[PDB]
């Protein structure tokens, strides 16, 4: 029951199901993989277990040839997301070939369109659109260049595109933050009057608070938003606790609505918000009396989320499938997945955030 034991267990039945080239989607540099990996590479860190560095290593080589070239949705924010498995990479093997693959990842910022004030659409085809997903697709990618290389320019860009969405998209009453925001008022889930989605989807919050956790210590020493994100991430993992599953200690699909019927606790959302709040309190960021809500969530995560099968496989059930803005019916009916990418990489990296805590807990 320690938090590594799951982490390892999860990671080895998911390459023991997937070889680099199946790992979905396949062939294709992607998100999906991008973040699970982020999670093989934590857990290298912190078991110094070779084969997960050498997994992760080796999906980047099968997409990044000997000079750095790589394929991937050039519209897209999604896209940039991976390049966070590249700094490791970079790091243990000086291999300039991940260098050249991050710096082709880095010059998409000044390709992409924006809002009129100057935040990026989420994609070429969705036009205005800023969805909170895109934090952490480009938040943290452009802060560890920014380290890298010394440009102090994407500072300033992530700093911007978290004060548009914030601004945009928080809700004053809750404190949590809607989906999706559209400048344009186009799309039909655009609210006529702010603009924006109309739910609380849970993972979406999610990648929202695990940026601001992950983004504060890459700011320089004294930077104004050290402070800024420190209280923004406190805010709302005030919020977010408010809405916890009492019984299961777990997070619903749709967020502030768990008495609906057709609602449910979705597991990658809980388990970004365990992480944000591990996190948080480790860096000294939220009250270490966080420490319960983020036990009772762990407690009830392997309890009614996890199971091993005959087989001996790790399974983490109810991970809701990749999605898009929308309305609740849509939301709520989104598949139910096992060992969804999206979920078993924000497994391990809540994992890897909760072990220092579980030892030391009762100090
Ligand atoms: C190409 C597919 O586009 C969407 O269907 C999903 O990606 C979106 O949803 C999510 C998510 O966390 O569910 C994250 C991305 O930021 C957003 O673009 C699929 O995952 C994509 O494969």
């Amino acid at each position: 029951k320690s938090p590594l034991t799951y982490a390892e267990a999860l990671a080895n039945t998911i390459m023991n199901t997937y070889t680099v080239e199946e790992l979905p989607p396949a062939n294709r540099w992607h998100y999906h993989q991008g973040v699970f990996l982020c999670g093989v590479l934590r857990l290298w860190e912190a078991t110094g277990e070779k084969r997960y560095f050498e997994y992760a290593k080796a999906y980047a080589d099968l997409l990044i040839d000997d000079n750095g070239n790589l394929l991937f949705r050039r519209d897209e924010l999604d896209a940039i997301q991976a390049g966070l498995i590249l700094f490791p990479l970079y790091e243990q093997t000086k291999d300039e070939r991940y260098v050249k693959a991050a710096k082709r990842l880095r010059s998409l910022y000044g390709t992409l369109n924006r809002t009129s004030e100057g935040g990026f659409w989420h994609k070429d085809g969705y036009p205005y659109q800023m969805w909170l997903n895109g934090l952490y697709m480009g938040g943290p990618f452009a802060l560890k260049y920014a380290n890298l290389k010394q440009e102090t320019e994407l500072f300033d860009q992530v700093v911007l595109q978290e004060s548009l969405m914030r601004k945009h998209t928080k809700d004053a009453k809750t404190g949590l933050f809607y989906h999706a925001w559209d400048e344009a008022k186009k799309m039909p889930w655009a609210n006529e009057e702010t603009g924006c989605s109309p739910e609380f989807w849970a993972r979406s919050i999610g990648w929202y608070v695990m940026s601001l956790a992950d983004m504060i210590e890459e700011l320089p020493k004294k930077h104004p938003n050290r402070h800024v994100w420190k209280n923004t991430l406190q805010d709302m993992i005030k919020s977010i606790c408010r809405y916890q599953d009492k019984e299961t200690g777990l997070w619903y699909q749709i967020v502030d609505k768990g008495d609906r019927s057709d609602n449910w606790l979705e597991s990658s959302g809980s388990c970004l918000y365990m992480y944000a709040i591990a996190k948080g309190i480790n860096k000294g960021y939220l009250d270490r009396a966080y420490e319960t809500t983020l036990l009772k969530a762990y407690q009830g995560l392997i309890q009614h989320k996890t199971e091993t099968s005959e087989d001996g496989a790790f399974l983490v059930k109810d991970i809701c499938v990749g999605t898009s803005a929308g309305f609740y019916d849509y939301y709520v009916s989104r598949e139910r997945s096992t060992n969804d990418l999206h979920g078993a990489g924000a497994f391990i990296l809540a994992m890897t955030e909760l072990e220092p805590l579980f030892r030391s807990a009762g100090k």
